């Protein structure tokens, strides 16, 4: 009886909090006529601050979430989203946008807290069902937010400034709603070290761990800079012409459908893993190279298709990795295993972005940067293919 109230309220809160209309249109807004911002300043100054701040903030945020009750951190995440949008709306110089990226890193940092919170509150026996409902609700919210924003701008022909104002009310409502949710009762050691040592010896785990470390950072870099590349391809003379949100919605739908597929044959494809990684990485590298090589104004639709295909391809691979990693370990150690992996991936991403894009260095523009990322992904694919071939060589004997 009373259980249903919280069961629906958690899903409602998640769905409402994923309603960010202007998130996908932030990059065009920065380059819009109303703001005297150059593309090179955006590409060389802002996102490096995002990456560095993410690396700086990750570990303390997770440790605070685990030590403290989750509800404070969830409220902090909502408040951080509010602050990010306020700074974006009132940003007046490059330093303001740098601070905005600093705050947005915090919001990005606490996304994983939600799953742990839901796991803590719900009874262990009923955890699976409620977790599935929550994942469905949050994915639906993410899918509908971009659709709502893009449809509002496209046919409504509303200006960009209006869109962010509309988004602000939704963010305020999200934080207000989040404030109410009840805090978990009680979710607060050589055994952990022994378990980590024992599990680490497993062969299957290391491959996926390295994949998560490197390919994840590459994918995140591509995701960050793709919007700037799109703006470079075509000027946004008219607000309606842009369809950034539509690509995000399509990518969300494709990722959902393909992730559904992974579970269908996750076990049946366990034996063949290196070859699968090589094949997927090859397609990702080809798509990145295609994005880099497209310069004609009228091919923009094909660029959108390549991007949605790339994001879908990356999304397809995640569930298999999560399943393979989780099986050996236990719930207690899973969060630590994921956290360490995430931290190493962020360190790698920080190094790469500081080298390629950060000032006081190469500082290459977006085009050559994507051209370099293409070679990076191709090298990863070649390494995986060579490893698979070496493994197969012994199998014959």
């Amino acid at each position: 009886r009373s259980w249903r109230h919280l069961v629906c309220y958690l899903c409602f809160y998640g769905f409402m909090a994923q309603i960010r209309p202007g998130e996908s249109f932030i990059t065009p807004y920065l380059l819009g006529p109303d703001k005297n911002f150059t593309r090179e300043q955006v590409t060389n100054e802002i996102t490096p601050v995002l990456s560095y701040s993410y690396l700086a903030v990750l570990v303390p945020v997770f440790l605070l979430t685990d030590y403290l009750r989750y509800t404070p951190v969830l409220l902090l995440q909502g408040l951080s989203f509010v602050s990010v949008w306020l700074l974006l709306l009132l940003g007046h110089s490059v330093a303001h946008m740098q601070l905005m990226e600093l705050f947005y890193s915090v919001t990005m940092a606490a996304r994983i807290a939600y799953s742990s919170y839901i796991f803590s509150l719900v009874r262990p026996a009923r955890y699976q069902r409620v977790a599935g409902y929550s994942r469905a609700a949050v994915l639906l919210g993410v899918f509908t937010s971009s659709v709502l924003g893009q449809l509002l701008v496209t046919v409504g022909r509303v200006s960009f400034s209006t869109l962010n104002y509309i988004s602000l009310a939704f963010l305020t409502f999200s934080v207000v709603l989040a404030l109410f949710l009840k805090r978990p009762k009680r979710s607060l050691l050589a055994r952990m070290l022994r378990e980590l040592g024992d599990s680490l010896r497993r062969p299957q785990l290391r491959l996926w761990s390295l994949w998560w470390v490197f390919n994840s950072a590459g994918y995140y870099l591509v995701v960050y800079y793709v919007h700037i590349l799109w703006n470079e391809v075509d000027p946004t003379t008219n607000s309606a012409r842009v369809y950034n949100g539509a690509a995000d919605a399509a990518s969300t739908l494709l990722g959902a459908i393909t992730s559904f597929a992974a579970g269908f044959v996750k076990i049946r494809w366990a034996r063949w893993s290196k070859l699968l990684i090589a094949g997927v990485t090859a397609t990702q590298a080809g798509l990145v190279f295609l994005l880099a090589h497209t310069r004609h104004p009228s091919s923009i639709w094909l660029c959108y298709a390549a991007f949605v295909l790339f994001r879908g391809s990356y999304q397809f691979l995640v569930p298999i990795a999560t399943f393979q990693i989780a099986s050996s370990l236990s719930k207690e150690l899973c969060a630590l295993v994921f956290g360490v992996n995430t931290f190493f991936a962020t360190i790698v991403k920080t190094i790469i972005t500081f080298i390629v894009s950060d000032v006081r260095g190469l500082g290459l523009p977006v085009r050559k940067q994507f051209q370099l990322y293409s070679v990076y992904f191709l090298i990863l694919s070649i390494i995986y293919f060579l490893g698979a071939m070496l493994d197969g060589l012994r199998h014959c004997q």
